[PDB]
Order: C-alpha cells, then sequence, then structure tokens
C-alpha cells in the first residue's frame, strides 16, 4: 500500500555536500527497508485489530513507529533537499524566522545545536506549532516522527543517524551540518510553511 | 466491541483485606473508563489504518496502550482475587516456584519488593517466560501490559496505582501488599500457569 | 543536608477545597519520605563519585530523580497555595498570560487539560521559557522536575498523583482541578515570574 | 581522572573482519570523546553536589549516562575482541551456555537476533544474572551501560551503533555480526564469567 517515492533528482546531484554513495544507500537501501517493513507491519496490525487482539496491537507499536516514522521522515527529507537549494529563504518564512529566532543565522545556530545534540540516532526539526502560531525547533529520537509524537507540523528535517553522514564526514557531525545548509530546498520549506 | 467483565464476586467479598468502596470504584469507575476509552481509540485507529494515515496511527499509540493495557490488566486482576483465596498454592505451580525462587516465602518477598519499588503508577507481575521455561518477576509502569511489552505470560498481577489502596492503607503500600496475599486466587494462577 | 520545609499555613487552612487529611498526609508523609530518601541517595552518590564508580552513579539516577524531584516539586507546590489565594492575578503576569494564552480563562483551560491528561502519576506546570521569553505549559511524569528535565522555570505546579486528591475527590480528577483554582497563591506565582 | 585505555593490539589486527579504519576511528575518536566528556561532566557534577544543587544534578544525568556509559561499554568491548579470538569457548562457560541456551549455536543465534533488533543505536549483551545464577541476553539503547541500568554483569558486548560497522558493511548489520564471531576473545569472556 505504501511505496518508495522516487527522488526528484539524481543520486549525485548534491555533490560535493553529500556524496552520491550516501544518497544511493540512504534512498535505495535504508528508506526502501522502512517502506517494506511498514507494509508488513500495517498488515499484521489490520489483522490484530480485526479480531480485537489488544495484546498484538500493543506488541506491534515499536515496529510501526520505527518503520512508519522512517518512511515519513525520509519522504519529507528528500523534498527538503535540492541541487538548486542553499542560500536564505525569502518572504513570510524569512519574517517568521526573524520573529521567532531573531535572525536567520541565530536560527541556523539553534537548529544546528539541536541536531548535533541528539544522543544516538535521531532528527533535528524546524516545525510549526499550530496552537501558538510560531515556528519551533525540536529533536526526535530514532525514527519517531515529528507530527505524530509532538503535534508540530514538520517544515525542515535534518537526519543525524550516522548512516546519513558517516561515509563522508566520519565522526564529525558538525562538518555534515555545515555542508547541508548549501542544499536546503527553501522553496519546499516555504510551501510547507504556507500550507499550515 | 470490548466490554466491562462482571466481577465473579460481590464488591464487599474481599473484606477486610480490600474494602468494598475500593472494589466498587476500581471496577465500576476506573476499569469502566478504560474499556470505554479503548473502544473509542480502536475505532479511531481502524479509521487511520483504512486511509493509510501513519501519523494518526502513531499519535494514538499512548492512548491505546494506556486504555488497552488498563482493560487487560484489570481483567486479569479480578480473576487473580477471590474471597476464598489466600494460603499457598499446590502442585506443579508450587514446585515451579520453589525451583525458580527457592521457596514460597522468598517468592512473596521478591514480588512484594518489586511491587513496592514501582516509582509512580504501575504493576508488579509474576509471569511465565516461554523462551526459558521459567517463572519470572517483572514490574510495568502505568498500564503497560505484561505480555504486550515484555513477552512474558501474566500469571498474577498486583495493582500498585494509588487508587488501588489509598482509601484504606493511605501511603503505606507495604500494608496493602501484606493484606492482598490473603485473597490471592491460587486456583486461577495455577490454571493460567498450566495453560502455558 | 536537605530538609522538610514547614508549611506556611495550618493543615486545614485550605478547606473545603483540599481537606486537612490530604494536606497532613501529603506533607508529613509523602514529602517527608522524599526528603529523607534524597539525603540517603545524595550520600551514596557522593561516595560513588569519590571513587570514580560510573556504574554506581548511573544506577542511582532513578532514585535521585524521583526523590530529588519529589522534594523540589512539593516545596514549590506548598508556596503555590494559600488560604488567601484564588481569584485572578494582576500586573505583568496577567498581561503575560493574555499575551501568550489569549485570556486568563483560556489559560485555566489549557493548564487544566494538561493536568487531567497526565497518564498515571505526574504534574501539570505553568513555566517560563528563558529562550523565547514566553510563558509555557508542560506536563511531567512521576516526580521529574520541570527545570531539571525541560529547562523551563517553574511558576505554578499542580500535583496530579492520585494521593493529591483521591481521599476527597476519588477518581474525579476534574473536580479536584476545579477546586484548586480557589487556593492558588497568585502573589507567589507573580514573584517567581518577576524573578525570571 | 578517567582515561582512554590503550588497545591491547594494533588497529589492523582484526582484519579482515573489522578493518583498521573503523578500529582507529572507533578508539581514537569516538571513545576518546566519551572519556573527555565524562571527565568534564563528573566535574560539573562534583560541583552541583557540593552546593546541594539538585536541579543541576538532574540536568546532568543524560550527559553522565551517555559519556559514562560510552566509556564503560567501549572499554569492555576492546577486551572482548582479539586477533587470536574466534572459535568456541571451553570449560564452565561453554557448559553454562549449553545449559542456559541449549547449545553454542542457539546462543549465537539469540545474541545475533538481539543485536540486529536494536532500533537505532545500541548494544547487544551476554550478561550474568547474580540473582538467578544464569546467563542472560539483553540489549541496551544508545550508551546505557548493562550493569548500571539492568544489574546484569557484562560478559560480552556487541556494539551496533552504525559507526561500528558502516564504513565496511554499510547497511548490512547481519554481515557485521557474522564477521565479529571470528574475533571474539573467549579467554576474556571466560575470566569475566569466572569473576562473578
Ligand atoms: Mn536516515
Ligand atoms: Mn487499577
Ligand atoms: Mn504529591
Ligand atoms: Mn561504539
Amino acid at each position: 500500500k505504501h511505496s518508495l517515492p522516487d527522488l526528484p533528482y539524481d543520486y549525485g546531484a548534491l555533490e560535493p555536500h553529500i556524496n552520491a554513495q550516501i544518497m544511493q544507500l540512504h534512498h535505495s537501501k535504508h528508506h526502501a527497508a522502512y517502506v517494506n517493513n511498514l507494509n508488513v507491519t500495517e498488515e499484521k496490525y489490520q489483522e490484530a485489530l480485526a479480531k480485537g487482539d489488544v495484546t498484538a496491537q500493543i506488541a506491534l507499536q515499536p515496529a510501526l513507529k520505527l518503520n512508519g516514522g522512517g518512511h515519513i521522515n525520509h519522504s519529507i527529507f528528500w523534498t527538503n533537499l535540492s541541487p538548486n537549494g542553499g542560500g536564505e529563504p525569502k518572504g513570510e518564512l524569512l519574517e517568521a524566522i526573524k520573529r521567532d529566532f531573531g535572525s536567520f543565522d541565530k536560527f541556523k545556530e539553534k537548529l544546528t545545536a539541536a541536531s548535533v545534540g541528539v544522543q544516538g540516532s535521531g532528527w533535528g526539526w524546524l516545525g510549526f506549532n499550530k496552537e501558538r502560531g510560531h515556528l519551533q525547533i525540536a529533536a526526535c529520537p530514532n525514527q519517531d516522527p515529528l507530527q505524530g509524537t509532538t503535534g508540530l507540523i514538520p517544515l525542515l528535517g535534518i537526519d543525524v543517524w550516522e548512516h546519513a553522514y558517516y561515509l563522508q564526514y566520519k565522526n564529525v557531525r558538525p562538518d555534515y551540518l555545515k555542508a547541508i545548509w548549501n542544499v536546503i530546498n527553501w522553496e519546499n520549506v516555504t510551501e510547507r510553511y504556507m500550507a499550515c
């Protein structure tokens, strides 16, 4: 039922910021596995739910969150990147950012600190808080998705699982984050922002 | 779809060990709420699953675990108690206990320590480990059910949420546990044991 | 080293909103135990730290958080209540509240929903976010303290562990929260607010 | 106060099972950082403890567990590996394994499944349960150390953080685990076993 989305660009389109090998493995191996495991899990769940098996439903939660979240997180991630990205955003998004973070650079600073501070595997996110009407930074462990676990609407996500950058930046997570700013697709972040 | 099971005895049948007021509130108020909230949650979940909404499925996990677990835990609990309970078990169960804990009294000791040691709300459990083929003691937080979260088959559960004993024993959890041994339905624990 | 603070009022001073029995048990039994267990734990920790025993330091974390948090949370709680409290706050605090929540009543609404929504044992909090410079509502499980786990400065806390209200309101948590508004010490919340 | 232990062998001594690049990065970069961050954290903690600052003590727990656990876990890991390892264990350890797992191969199977099943970052462990007197398999998230969080005495640990194997086995965690069996230092696991 769920499927692996095609990448809107070639695997080597983000060089030299993120090399082709990482993109190929990240998409065709990591994301593909999450989609496949998600469909298997949803199927078992449909089954447990049909016969009112509460125990089975609860036992399947970790697998559904990990794989379901994995699919959601990476799907957004691909659209957040672009060989034509980089620079700074414009319009209302830029204003919202100055408003809520003081300046674009302070925002970069914050999101970078949150991403680098993730203990173990996880994601750094720029999300929108519907209740307050402000932008908000949050970090999620493993594949826990932003909206499903915090209620925030995801605008921009940064994957900090080691498979995201190890082949190229090894243990230096800060180098990875410094480079990713050059390929952020602000046009996509902007429309996600305008949508909510 | 799920329903509140009738108690196999009168509300005051466990006096003076657990008074009638607690039993009445615990069953007709606490357990009833879990069953009702469970049906509402499973329904929303059926809905999220039908349209492949992964985000909604993940957001509903806490409510399904709390209410689904609440229903499962209390349902077992009622059958674990009896106005004719108390004393010690006999047969294979008693042997399994001596085998795995040394003696019946050391077992009581262990399970009591685990129950009293729960930080906040939770349950103390005597469960069966299918893999090892031995009895095992475990404690679960809030309403997290034994089997669904640990894989152990539940044999005997002791509810240590404060609503379990506060009206009668106030803050003295140890007095509550000392009294509950007088109403344990060993015949029920035995058949749960024989079943697995 | 740490000690049980005296209550700034008589045990029955909050009647009929919170009866004397609850206040007496809550202070002399529950809080006293947390203080005593905290001193024992800090002592063991001083010891583990002296000989560089990392394993022991990590094993003691749950007990230090539960008891240390228990002491911190209840200490603030006593000052948040007053036989002369109730009504609405005035000055800058009232403005900060209208600003961040729309109105005082919407604020009450929010904090009440957060408190009632705590699964199991926990606290509902009105805190101050130093980074953003705005008021913020948060809920913490068990005795996890607000500042130590979220960074927010605590202004007003509402204890929703069942021992907080069970003797008087039984399972009806909403009745408990409706009554507590009549004894909130706004003068204390205000000065905590002015301090940060 | 704490220090980076020297490796008991050359960085390329485990080839071709684990290449030299991984060993060099894993030891001189990853482990070194944990030791350095641990000393900084213990120092801040000594300070918080001296002035009875409970809030600061609690805020430092995540950093102490991650770095303290990181140091403990990797220190054991280095001794668990050897260019002269591989094969099967002998003596009492082998008997304990047959006893508790049926056979050596079923044990390998179990530990492999536990290691591969870790969601995100973590470790698979073969530990000793002092209470029961049996061997036990457990998995821990991130750098949470075995003994400090479960009470089990660590005998053999397998690091499944992606930095452990990504450069060489990429996303195929099962290939990594199949290869690591060839360098397990059973003589070290045996003496850890005899010690407890
Ligand atoms: Mn990824
Ligand atoms: Mn209950
Ligand atoms: Mn309390
Ligand atoms: Mn490692």
